[PDB]
């Protein structure tokens, strides 16, 4: 069961998937800004990967750069409209714009792409209840 490979054989199938993994691990070390730049260099490896831009948008909330979290998502839908968790972060951004009504539409759209994204359904209760105080 010895995995045979040569000295010029890539054990990594796609380095562009490996740079995004360590991007997510950087964030996991308790980091945000450098983690965004690890996603940005992951974007230099896979620009069409829209769910990779979703992580940038998710950080911009914490940094009060919601404007960037929006505009990154406006083009992200043009790159790959099936970026599911970016809808979850986008709607959380709309919540900060008091657009709870627009937010719940975008959580519905996260569940619409694939309902396995039920994490967005918890975020839905968060945005709907906010106006129903």
């Amino acid at each position: 069961m010895g995995h045979h490979h040569h000295h010029h054989s890539h054990m990594n199938p796609d380095l562009a998937l490996m740079v995004k993994n360590k991007g997510n691990e950087c964030f996991q070390k308790g980091d945000y800004p450098q983690a965004m730049k690890h996603y940005t260099e992951a974007i230099k490896r896979n620009p069409k990967d829209a769910k990779l831009y979703s992580n940038r948008a998710a950080c911009y909330t914490k940094l009060l750069e919601f404007q960037l979290a929006l505009k990154d998502c406006e083009e992200c839908i043009q790159l790959e409209p099936t970026f599911i968790k970016g809808y979850t972060r986008k709607a959380a951004a709309l919540e900060a714009m008091k657009d709870y009504t627009k937010a719940m539409d975008v959580y519905q759209k996260a569940l619409d792409l694939d309902s396995s994204c039920k994490e967005a359904a918890d975020g839905y209760q968060r945005c709907m209840m906010a106006q129903y105080n």
